[PDB]
């Protein structure tokens, strides 16, 4: 599991369940190609997006579909989605945890990078 | 005015208005003595808490009554209040707080 | 000026100065077209990006070049940049970003 | 484990290891009495502070000793510590995760409350 996403809801003090996450990788022609996608579990975690073999060096974008999440709760939020863009594995394989904390008008994101 | 407080609401995307703020300074006996207080304005700001003369080096606590704020909006919050504790050293302090029911963040902007 | 950007540095407790910001609007073909840009001032602020006439309803992206900022301070950052994507609907927008090497937070303050 | 603390470092993108945490409970005479204390592990987590039996209703304060953490890294930080104060178990036992994300001039805290 070299790439894991964890999403929390700051309004309810709970994991953010069933949030859609789409991951893209920047291709040789500077286009974002689809890489992986999934939905957060009841623990607000998304595991198994990729493998070490497939997760090569590159620029990745993790798009978290926050708008759909808040709308399904009857809240009209500010952002369309939360986007996290980073270079990965540029000095060898690392494990990446991307965490996001969500509110209707704000969000925070962090990365925990281990090896 | 060397100390300013700004409070924002992350749920509504607005200044947090009418939020009570109490400032304390740590006394000789390790007690917190009341120092300054007020309620944030329409812009979520609290200006004029103190003066350069009075704002001597020391340890200060800024207590933001976040519970009352959320209760007024009909939302059940987690925290009793938010506290920011820091040392003022000489060499302007903006204490900002961003509020959600189960989370808050605070940052200090120290300028000049 | 219906759109303002403010950027703060959580490592140094200061405005984030000289940070390039690019604003894009989503075009008819789902493309991002350049809309406005600038560099934050000494107060970490970027004013005068647009006018009420030009700032029509639509989807906008604000891209903050956080990587260059951290590189200038000799700190290796995680993110390529920070992006804030939102719909402007009619019924002033302050987009604030708080920057650390491996983390950032952004909040919108929508007033009037 | 009804009370867990997790602390992350936003400067290094790593868990915050060896951070001291002191927990207090408000006593009948409105004094803060010591309740539990510990240090975060290599994963930035602190488990085993208390038991369900001991963790009764009350107002608790979780003090995270952030100043010592940053000083040991050669950074002179703004805050003396981060404090999280909350009523616990007021409608029955809950499990509380207190998370903090740390930077020298800022911090964020969240609670995940489950049952
Ligand atoms: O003027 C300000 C505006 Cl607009 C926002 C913040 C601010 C404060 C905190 Cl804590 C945040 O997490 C974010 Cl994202 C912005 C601070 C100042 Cl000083
Ligand atoms: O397990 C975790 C828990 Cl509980 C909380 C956060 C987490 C994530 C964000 Cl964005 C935060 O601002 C804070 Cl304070 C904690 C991260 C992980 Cl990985």
């Amino acid at each position: 599991c070299p790439l894991m996403v964890k999403v929390l809801d700051a309004v309810r003090g709970s994991p953010a369940i069933n949030v859609a996450v789409h991951v893209f990788r920047k291709a040789a022609d500077d286009t974002w190609e689809p890489f992986a996608s999934g939905k957060t579990s009841e623990s607000g975690e998304l595991h198994g997006l990729t493998t070490e073999e497939e997760f090569v060096e590159g620029i990745y974008k993790v798009e978290i579909d926050t708008k759909s999440y808040w709308k399904a709760l009857g809240i009209s939020p500010f952002h369309e989605h939360a986007e996290v863009v980073f270079t990965a594995n540029d000095s060898g394989p690392r494990r990446y945890t991307i965490a996001a904390l969500l509110s209707p008008y704000s969000y925070s994101t962090t990365a925990v990078v281990t090896n």
